[PDB]
């Protein structure tokens, strides 16, 4: 019923989600002759690459989660809206969303859908009670809560087996996020806490990195994978590969490896970085358009990112199963910019008879292992180590919104890498447990 | 029951609370021939004076809330412990505390009880779900959530009555915390949000400051209070005085004026800051020592801050009632330092035969009204305005732990006072509502 947005007499663009793709399309429409609505679940534009830093106390929330209203402040075309999209209608041309129990059904003339993707438990979906996967500010603070709270519990225990259980951290998945987390948790336990405890030595903590994949960083090949693994192993991370999780609980994890030697890992704190799963909005799209979903539910968009039959509805970023395009920032940014350019060209009436296919311009990739250690690959060139870690820090630091935010980031890196001192090192029990306990109570 | 700490043959000092008093006693014992055990509900040392700034997005946690365990890193005889004190035994000489379902029974030879005092609802405790308190990082993040989320709900709402209800913020109590909160919420809606919204104008936000007291900042007297009120009214805050709350609900507040006429404030977001209420530990002391409690439950400690009949058990800081001594930082700091020096002498010998009474050396007070405006009083002088606000900023800034933290604070003040924008404007519905919904579900 309620449109939940300002009225319009121009071509109406509705953008779903406010991460990279959606925000890039919004910025790209800044002087197009269209009215833009941007509907997203959260006020902030989460700079997910650095999420492991706030998850490990290097950086604050406001360095990585700028308010979208401040970014689009001057863009008179664009109204930002809070809300969770409940449903999308391809025939009535409405987006149906909820906010604190109020329902809004915003009309559109074209869509950019950038709802993205998150981790996947491969159907063992109840594991989310015991092993969160970050990918949001809430989940990153929940992880920071657990990873410090384990040491705080570990001092107050006469039981050595309980201490061993608390001081063993398990990271599942050897994708970029898993190597990042196992790296920072190992640094945190080795160097930041080194003198701050008196019943235990945090340097005796174990960090275990589990994946069923045969190699670390599958998309970067054998050389960079082996070098990253050797760096993690030199840091003392126990890298276990070819081990598939069979069960997860509050006390530990059971894994079965390729030889079938079922075993258990006792481990209080567990991080689930593995897999991918697209936004459920793909289901409503599949039902209305008949578009295919791949495994993990990504929409098999047409060569112009449209749905079959409903042109000028675009799916972009990690929600789209574009052929060969990796699930990385520059893919969302290019997809959103492409869709935006299409809409601008059509509204101005300069549309060609056929839209040229989307071409992903591959601008390379990078992953951090730890302080002074990253890996990179640019076309035929592969490099690793300090020069890489510099080329990562510089690349991300270029993107952070606002000059102050960059400066305070650079100060926080300065101290955290040159000295054994994290900022932001505050647990709150509310944030460490609210999600799991409310899940336990919502019955 | 478990001794939740390492044993020792030394004289054993237990300290309760990471706040000013207890941490100052801990730091004061750095060379005493005692082993110190500091039990606190949370890891951080919460610098509450600035808590309104994080509650209004100027600054982050971990800048305001250093980890106590890191502050004492070098103090080889002091062991920090996480936990909530459940009970204290004056005859068995144990402190009994719980952490995540485990229970501990730490013995003490001397005790520094320095747990805080919070707000009070004067027995209308069923207000707490509708008017959150303050005095924790979680309360500050909750208020930041409900504040910005009111504007977020306000843009989508079609009904003018509902927009008016959402855009009216009510602050209860005109102590320092109330004047701070009404000030920042008014300036934030007048400046930081100005023009960031298109269905609404944030400069139409209505901020109401309620107290039943007859004057603003009553402990500074009329000459400062009238100037502070005139500054609040010049910013357009509606100061209402002599109005006592009769009921509070999710939609508004009903108040009775001093004329006895009854009237209602329709207001979505409510901040509670009136009154004071000591932490319940005073009750167990009152039942064991028989010490009197004031109307706020504060312990009427003896002239040496001891409990009657239990020497070298000290109640100190805001939990302690001492005549004249106000509930402010320097009082907790001076008390804790006094009690620590008593312990140090008694253990080292060459103590006087009778302890000299505690004398509060009054080092003045001051309160912020808003940007470029504060009120102060030092003995006979009563300076106010920009020169005050500078004194405020420089004073507090002196205390923040670690030089980096000061620098990044000063940068955040720089940007947010010289320009409209704010750094930490990040919120989540978990942060805004987790306690509300879990309490609604814990029955
Ligand atoms: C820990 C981590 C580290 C990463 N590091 C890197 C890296 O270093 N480099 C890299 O290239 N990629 C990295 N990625 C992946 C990268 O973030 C994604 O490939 C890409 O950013 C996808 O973003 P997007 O633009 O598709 O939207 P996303 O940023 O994924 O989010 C889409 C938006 O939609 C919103 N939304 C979700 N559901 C709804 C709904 N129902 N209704 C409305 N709005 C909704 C979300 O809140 C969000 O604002 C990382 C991912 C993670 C989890
Ligand atoms: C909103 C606000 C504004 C303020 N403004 C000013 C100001 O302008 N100027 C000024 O000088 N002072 C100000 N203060 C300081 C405050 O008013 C007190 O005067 C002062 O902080 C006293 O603190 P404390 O040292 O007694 O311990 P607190 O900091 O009050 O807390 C004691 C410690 O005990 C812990 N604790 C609590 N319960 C338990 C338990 N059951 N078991 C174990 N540990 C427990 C708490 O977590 C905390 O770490 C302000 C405080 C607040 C909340
Ligand atoms: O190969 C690359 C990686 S592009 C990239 N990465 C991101 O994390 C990112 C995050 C948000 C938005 C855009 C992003 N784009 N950069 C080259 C220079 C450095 C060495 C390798 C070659
Ligand atoms: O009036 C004062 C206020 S003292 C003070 N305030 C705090 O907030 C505080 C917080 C934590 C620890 C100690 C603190 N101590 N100081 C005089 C000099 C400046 C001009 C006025 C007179």
């Amino acid at each position: 019923s309620h449109p939940g947005a300002t009225a319009s007499d121009r071509h109406k663009v509705v953008i779903i989600g406010s991460g990279f793709g959606g925000l890039t399309a919004a910025k790209t429409l800044k002087r197009a002759d269209v009215d833009v609505k941007l509907i997203a679940r959260t006020t902030h534009h989460l700079f997910q690459p650095l999420l492991y830093q706030v998850a490990t106390g290097i950086i604050s929330e406001g360095e990585i989660a700028p308010a979208t209203r401040v970014i689009l402040r001057k863009q008179k075309n664009a109204q930002v809206l809070l809300g969770d999209v409940t449903h999308i209608d391809l025939e009535n041309k409405t987006v149906d969303s909820v906010l604190l129990g109020h329902t809004y059904s915003t009309p559109y003339d074209s869509l950019i859908i950038a709802a993205g993707a998150g981790q996947s438990y491969f159907g063992n979906d109840h594991f989310a009670e015991f092993a969160p996967g970050m990918k949001s500010i809430d989940d990153a603070l929940e992880l920071r809560g657990r990873i410090l709270g384990a040491f705080e519990q570990a001092e107050r225990s006469s039981d050595p087996v309980r201490r061993a259980k608390l001081l063993t951290f398990t990271v599942v998945g050897a994708g970029p996020t898993g190597v990042e987390m196992a790296g920072q948790i190992a640094e945190l336990a080795d160097q930041t806490l080194r003198g701050s405890f008196r019943h235990i030595d945090p340097t005796e903590a174990r960090v275990i990195l589990l994946d069923a994949a045969p190699a670390v960083l599958p998309p970067m090949g054998e050389k960079l994978g082996k070098k990253a693994r050797a760096r993690l192993e030199k840091m003392g991370v126990e890298v276990q590969l070819g081990a598939m999780v069979t069960d997860v609980d509050r006390n530990g994890i059971t894994v079965k490896d390729s030889d079938g030697t079922i075993r258990r890992i006792e481990s209080a704190c567990k991080v689930w970085s593995a897999g991918v799963s697209a936004s459920p909005l793909g289901k409503d799209l599949a039902e209305q358009s008949g578009v295919e979903l791949d495994r993990a539910g990504r929409v098999k968009v047409q060569p112009d990112l449209t749905l079959p039959g409903h042109p000028n509805v675009f799916v972009v970023g990690d929600m789209a199963a574009v052929e060969g395009v990796p699930g990385v920032a520059q893919g969302a940014i290019q997809g959103g910019r492409y869709a935006a350019k299409i809409i601008k060209r059509e509204v101005s009436g300069t549309s060609p008879k056929i839209r040229t296919p989307f071409e992903y311009f591959d601008k390379g990739s990078m992953a951090t292992v730890s302080r002074f250690s990253a890996v990179a690959k640019v076309g035929p060139v592969e490099f690793a180590g300090f020069f890489a870690w510099l080329c990562w820090l510089v690349l991300h630091l270029v993107y952070l919104v606002g000059f102050k935010t960059k400066i305070v980031t650079l100060l926080s890196w300065g101290v955290t890498f040159l000295s054994t001192k994290r900022g932001q090192l505050t647990i709150t029990e509310q944030q460490a447990y609210a999600r799991t306990r409310i899940e336990e109570l919502e019955e």
